[PDB]
């Protein structure tokens, strides 16, 4: 019914790092972006307020919000009245923060900001244009073995291939993914199979991100490396989870078609 | 599991129309437009396929689809291999229009087709920013009782702040010619729908049957854009004289 930050749910961010055996000392920086596209509470007069949030949560926080609990605490703005906008970004910073255990940017932004925005996509160039059969559906990291065998390059490449399932029910998730990197040139059938055998794999988007960094990282050694994935809403939330050697956060923020 | 039609749930119009105690003949015409964000499946060799559908569903179908088993529905050719776009353009049509009972028009686009596609807003007027107090939020018809008193005008307004018992959220867009239109009483009736359970569809039929009642306007539309639910958006259009929204662009919280 009302106001209520005791529905958030952390979850330590270790659980997947251990089993990608990374220490305390990662080997990427980054953030995890989310959009809030149904955040509505009510003014100090009682007439609904609509907008759409902008979060990010630093990837050297100890926990990640759990999107459920996200989307509950969302919905328990709705019947509560706030006394300004100021007010509301106050406690989604505040509630974000405690949980993620690490100070949270937070925008909340009107609906008019978004008139006339236009719809993008990735960057470089799409490797899903490929002639090739793939004949099963399970993971597969070893696919990424050999993949860097090519001259010194500077590249980005993207898919909108990434599809796993939630941990779960099975329902899938849906995502576009864009590697940039400077390294051995990697062969675009290894790289787009390894994407596809994610597609029965049951993790978080932020882990699925790090498993992704880790795995071009071990397996085709690039010097630098970023992989930034926007994926489509679940209970009016997305999250777009970016992982880089070198950056701290995208250079960009603006959604993709099935976003 | 895979392709599987029999997952759809169609829903007669009748059953909630009979609630808003229509003439025989239909006091609108129009159609649902369907937004489908997550359409995806397998081509001939197992490589996945992404694209976004658009549908149109005549206001006069026998039925109308329920959206939960619509999102099951497109789930089950996530893992099913099919031979060309073609196909899936195709079965879609045949399904939807078997489940609504009228023809459905279905276009599968590829994601590249909505590069640099626009976010809108509606035509008009915003009525949102106004100065008044709500508490109550219980549905309320009796809201627009005496509230078309203005002179003959004709405008357009809309609203970002409908919301329909987990909550579902939607815009709204009110064209009319008639007698000027309160915007207060029509804010706090919107308002009211807040608390209160129905359809979307339904909400757009009970919103233009109220208006048309209360405010006998000699002509009106009631469109209205949700946002989505599990990946797909219903964006119903009632009118009294025209068919169809001019396109289907997305708004903000689409
Ligand atoms: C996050 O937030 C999600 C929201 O779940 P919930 O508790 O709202 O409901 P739920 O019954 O737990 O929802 C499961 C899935 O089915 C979708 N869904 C539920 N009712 C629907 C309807 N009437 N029409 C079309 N799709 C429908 C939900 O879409 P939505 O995700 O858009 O609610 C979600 O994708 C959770 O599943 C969690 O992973
Ligand atoms: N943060 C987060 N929470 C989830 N709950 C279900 N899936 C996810 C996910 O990918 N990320």
């Amino acid at each position: 019914n009302q106001y209520d930050p005791s529905l958030l749910q952390p979850v330590p961010r270790s659980l997947n790092r251990n089993d990608l055996h990374l220490s305390a000392t990662l080997p990427f920086q980054g953030c995890d972006i989310w959009t809030l596209y149904e955040l509505s509470w009510l003014n100090q007069k009682g007439l609904p307020q609509v907008a759409i949030g902008e979060v990010s949560i630093p990837a050297t926080s100890a926990n990640l919000i759990e999107s459920k609990s996200f989307k509950l605490y969302l919905n328990s703005y709705n019947q509560t009245r706030f006394a300004s906008w100021d007010e509301v970004q106050t406690r989604l910073v505040h509630d974000l923060s405690a949980c993620a255990g690490e100070t949270v940017t937070v925008n909340v932004k009107s609906l008019n900001e978004y008139t006339a925005e236009p719809i993008v996509t990735m960057q470089g160039e799409c490797i899903d244009d490929q002639d090739i059969e793939i004949a099963n559906y399970e993971f597969d990291d070893a696919l990424l073995q050999g993949a860097a065998q090519g001259e010194e390059v500077s590249e980005v490449l993207h898919s909108h291939l990434l599809k796993s399932n939630a941990l779960i029910t099975n329902q899938p998730d849906w995502g576009s993914v864009e590697i940039a990197y400077h390294g051995a040139k990697m062969n675009r059938e290894a790289l787009l199979r390894y994407l596809v055998s994610f597609r029965e794999h049951n993790e978080f988007h932020e882990q699925c991100v790090e498993r992704i960094f880790t795995d071009i990282m071990r397996y085709c050694q690039p010097q630098s490396l970023t992989v930034y994935a926007r994926y489509t809403r679940r209970g009016g939330l997305d999250i777009n989870p970016f992982r880089s050697s070198h950056q701290s956060a995208p250079n960009h923020n603006q959604r993709m078609a099935r976003q």
